[PDB]
């Protein structure tokens, strides 16, 4: 708690010293300052020397004193320039480029605010800080005038430059801090070094913040992330990043996001790491092809213009404020209906390698915002930027396969997810088998929630939606569910839907809901979500074959060898694989071949072999209370099970209007009433 | 038989053949077309030795991270050709 935080703050001075500071002082100059957030960061990193009260303070005068006196307002611009030529030289804050002047072989500083476009610099100033020829850095610089009759350089020089970002990077030093914390020391610093605090958190939102940051480390990876407003989504994409940028309104055309003929140059997915799509609900291109070009390059990384393929690494988010209750968009077109309608295809969202569920984080709060020590937002973001070169989703084939649920597309994006969590985890490369079935389990789940969604939209060509993993060491096949959409309704649903309770693979009473479709066939069977388990495809054929065997006496004329039935398995309690579904599958198959509705709230219990015999529901009465729990009013129970009636509590049984069959053709009876 | 085609091949179509699957084990990520991977692989093959094979594509994959021309640091590029004289780089011609 407290003395963890503590020695938290020790560890973070002693292996990043110079590189950390308490980051709520930085609100108190934020306000009153148009320069980004990082600049000041790395200033109060230079004028602050420990944790004295009176220290901090002089030191936030000085750096406001320094901000105000050497600031350059852009109508300011021009001012500024008379002032050089006037005193000879003068002292600025602004935002550098550099470019070789090949024609007159000298270099070309650019100030973006100030105006000047070709300012000489020394070839000494250049090579210190070669920073200045990537994007260009926020400097301290001393700007000299120079001008004799007849001359063509630029009469504007600098004679000293003094960077006002982190210059220079040494990971070497990371790994060395990362090695000396522990996983969940580094993950608490790194929730802390976005500005938010670590302990009023849960780990579950920690979890979604670092899915926030994983757009930053890893190439080509898209994401969309919809929720309620005022959870700080767009704040690590605005202003403690220099190496994102958020686009406002989605509004953008093809010739800026992606490549503009005229000039012969790369557009902003050539510029920036990340690029982020405010309010998503906004987005509509000028151009038809513009969603054309996007779904090319969401697909394979890099598009084709005209006549020539170019590659870019950018990072696409997508971040949407979501104005309805999260269970009503869930029944909604899907989850993405806030997407634009021109944006709603199949393809199209086939391509997002990761939804994050924005809607569980708690709204921002200021009491969720850290007083603590954390790294400096540029350290952090020129980390994201290296972690960029580096490739981890090979991790998984050490210690897990993946299920065969999961086609290229999943595997591929189930690969970059592991990678960006492990490479923001653990850098320095050392991890154990646990770390790694955390960060799979995370991926899988988020990525079947797009898997959801599609399904949702395209019907049947996106069934497989059992994504699970499988160990190299035990074999043991664990699935991962939704979680949160994966939470008995009301009525008599459509027939084809039951609520059996059966013991798990585990042992444990749990729930699992059967979903039947019929349609015109040959008497044909087709499984879904059986865990891929042989058992339970076992107990499928058994019920199929001796409902085929039983059908004169159930249906009454209607011909199974005319129909094709398709059974569907949903776990909603992940408690495990049940292999006890024999007479579930029989109920199932009567009540979509008759087209009869089942009664509502009822749950079948006990099995039944191949010849019929019935069996004595195993935990009947903790299955009782499962059913009790989830809404259950009717109960069809085995008559031989009636003998463990009396091992049932009284008041449990006295909530269920019990019926009590002979035969599977009496349990179908009782079923349909 | 396989054998034999890839000796037939080897003989008449010398420097042509590349062992298709190898690349595979490169798409875990880079910045460069399939084909000019499957070149270098051709090049660099030596023989059919796994461990020759291990040790070639080593070094293709060394090679392709030590000279990338990434267009964001491209001018910087300039100058490392302006300060060193000469500078070594794979890139589009």
């Amino acid at each position: 708690e407290s003395a963890n935080d503590k020695e938290l703050d020790q560890l973070l001075n002693e292996h990043f010293a110079g590189r950390v500071v308490r980051k709520d002082l930085t609100k108190l100059i934020k306000e009153g300052a148009n320069v980004p957030v990082y600049v000041l960061e790395y200033l109060l990193g230079m004028y602050c020397a420990s944790d004295d009260p009176e220290i901090i303070e002089q030191g936030l005068r000085n750096v406001k004193t320094v901000l105000a006196e050497n600031y350059v307002r852009p109508d300011e611009a021009e001012k500024v320039k008379s002032l050089v030529r006037e005193r000879g030289s003068y002292k600025v804050i602004d935002r550098v480029t550099v470019k070789l002047n090949e024609r007159k072989d000298k270099y070309e500083a650019s100030f973006s605010n100030l105006g000047i476009k070709d300012a000489e610099i020394s070839a000494g100033i250049v090579k210190e800080y070669e920073k200045l020829l990537v994007g260009g850095i926020w400097v301290i610089a001393t700007l000299s005038y120079y001008f004799e009759e007849g001359q063509t350089s630029s009469p504007f020089g600098v004679s000293l430059l003094k960077p006002i970002q982190m210059p220079n990077m040494n990971m070497d030093e990371l790994f060395s801090g990362r090695a000396a914390l522990s996983t969940d020391q580094w993950r608490e610093s790194l929730i802390r070094s976005i500005g938010m605090e670590p302990a009023s958190l849960k780990e579950d939102v920690q979890w979604h913040l670092l899915a926030r940051m994983v757009p930053f480390v890893e190439n080509n990876y898209n994401v969309c992330e919809l929720g309620p407003r005022g959870t700080g989504k767009s704040h690590i994409y605005k202003e403690c990043s220099p190496n994102s940028i958020l686009v406002s309104g989605g509004q953008t055309t093809v010739a800026n996001l992606f490549y503009n003929m005229s000039s012969r140059r790369i557009g902003l997915v050539g510029l920036w790491d990340v690029v982020a799509f405010d309010q998503v609900a906004g987005i509509s291109f000028k151009d038809k092809d513009g969603v054309q070009i996007m779904k090319d390059y969401m697909a394979s990384g890099s598009f084709a213009r005209g006549r020539e393929q170019m590659e870019a690494s950018a990072s696409m988010v997508f971040v949407g404020n979501i104005n309805q209750s999260v269970e009503s968009l869930v029944k909604t077109s899907h989850l993405l209906a806030p997407f634009p309608e021109a944006m709603i295809d199949s393809a199209f969202f086939d391509r997002f390698h990761a939804y994050i569920p924005g809607w569980e984080i708690p709204k921002m709060r200021p009491e969720f915002f850290t007083n603590r020590y954390g790294l400096i937002v540029d350290y952090l973001a020129e980390f994201f930027r290296e972690m960029r070169k580096r490739s981890f989703a090979d991790s998984i084939e050490k210690y897990f396969k993946l299920g065969n649920n999961l086609n290229q597309r999943d595997v591929i994006a189930v690969r970059k997810t592991v990678s960006g969590l492990m490479k923001l985890l653990y850098p320095h490369g050392q991890f154990n088998k646990e770390d790694v079935r955390q960060c799979l389990e995370y991926a899988l789940q988020v990525r079947r929630r797009v898997k959801e969604q599609l399904k949702k939209i395209g019907g049947m060509e996106f069934y497989d939606v059992h994504f699970s993993y499988i160990d190299n060491d035990t074999l043991e096949e664990h699935f991962v569910s939704v979680k949160e959409q994966g939470g008995i309704p009301e009525g008599p649903a459509k027939p084809g839907f039951l609520y059996t309770i059966g013991l798990s693979n585990k042992g444990m009473p749990g729930l699992y809901r059967l979903e039947l479709q019929v349609t015109k066939g040959s008497g044909k069977l087709a499984t879904s979500g059986l865990w891929n388990s042989s058992s339970a495809k076992e107990q499928v054929k058994i019920a199929f074959d001796y409902f085929k065997a039983n059908a004169s006496r159930i249906s009454g004329g209607s011909k199974v060898m005319e129909h094709d039935f398709h059974l569907h398995v949903v776990e909603l309690q992940n408690t495990g694989p049940l292999s006890h579904l024999a007479l579930p599958s029989l109920v199932a198959f009567a009540s979509g071949l008759l087209g009869r509705s089942v009664q509502s709230q009822m749950v079948v219990l006990g099995d039944m072999s191949l010849g019929g015999s019935v069996t004595p529901v195993e935990s009947i009465a903790e299955c009782l209370q499962v059913a009790f729990d989830a809404g259950a009013k009717k109960v069809a129970l085995p008559m031989s099970s009636a003998a463990d009636i009396p091992t049932i509590p009284v008041e449990l049984f006295t909530k269920f209007q019990t019926s009590f069959y002979a035969d599977p053709v009496d349990a179908v009876f009782k079923g349909l009433g």
